[PDB]
């Protein structure tokens, strides 16, 4: 399991200064002349965005201030000129092997296909939850693969499952026997089936989809998420 050491954990700057964030890598995250590392941005209330992937490529849309380098076990965001709208929490993940893992993020402070999930709620410990993700404007059969990623209460990103195109399931052994993950290409949804929830999976779940190119693992759509509230 490849562990991301991202620092500093916050900072607070200035409108027009440069940002540097450093992700470490307890593993390399190298590959055929191409290092599997992601970036990317959460404001609050709102799901990821992907800014980078590969290391040094820019999603489309993504403005030019944002640059990701490095290589091996060491990696880079820089925002070359603050910009208001760039007050955020930012965090690295590697794609190179699963499960595929999270940095737990930098906040930085200042100075068409769409995913709905449902499901989510109130349930006590040892019960169990279904989630669903129904796809729009998209079909999911075109998708490479779908995922669940939940996000723990003021913690790190964690990837839970995934199911590709062919069928093909895998999940994050912190979880794993606990969990399914289905699809229904007729009602173009997939679904989550948690059992004997414990009280560390509270969280928010997100779906998103994962990519076709540059080695898949690295998400750049995203439902809203669900909150999942596992209490007495």
């Amino acid at each position: 399991d490849i562990q991301l050491t991202q620092s500093p954990s916050s900072l607070s700057a200035s409108v027009g200064d440069r940002v540097t964030i450093t992700c470490r890598a307890s593993q390399s995250v190298d590959y055929d002349g191409d290092s599997y590392m992601n970036w990317y941005q959460q404001k609050p209330g709102k799901a990821p965005k992907l800014l980078i992937y590969a290391a040094s490529y820019l999603e489309s849309g993504v403005p030019s201030r944002f640059s990701g380098s490095g290589s091996g076990t060491d990696f880079t965001l820089t925002i070359s000129s603050l910009q208001p709208e760039d007050f955020a929490t930012y965090y690295c993940q590697q794609s190179h092997e699963d499960p595929y893992t999270f940095g737990c993020g930098t906040k930085v402070e200042i100075k068409e296909v769409q995913l709905v999930e449902s499901g989510g709620g109130l349930v006590q410990p040892g019960g169990s939850l279904r989630l669903s993700c129904a796809v729009s404007g998209y079909s999911i059969t075109s998708g490479y693969s779908w995922n669940w990623i939940r996000q723990a209460p003021g913690k790190c990103l964690e990837w839970v499952a995934s199911i590709t195109y062919d069928g093909s399931t895998n999940y994050n052994p912190s979880v794993k026997g606990r969990i399914t993950i289905s699809r229904d290409d007729s009602k173009n949804t997939f679904y989550l089936q948690m059992n004997s929830l414990r009280a560390e999976d509270t969280a928010v779940y997100y779906c998103a989809r994962g990519s076709h190119y540059f080695g898949h693992w690295h998400f750049a759509v995203w439902g809203q998420g669900t909150l999942v509230t596992v209490s007495s």
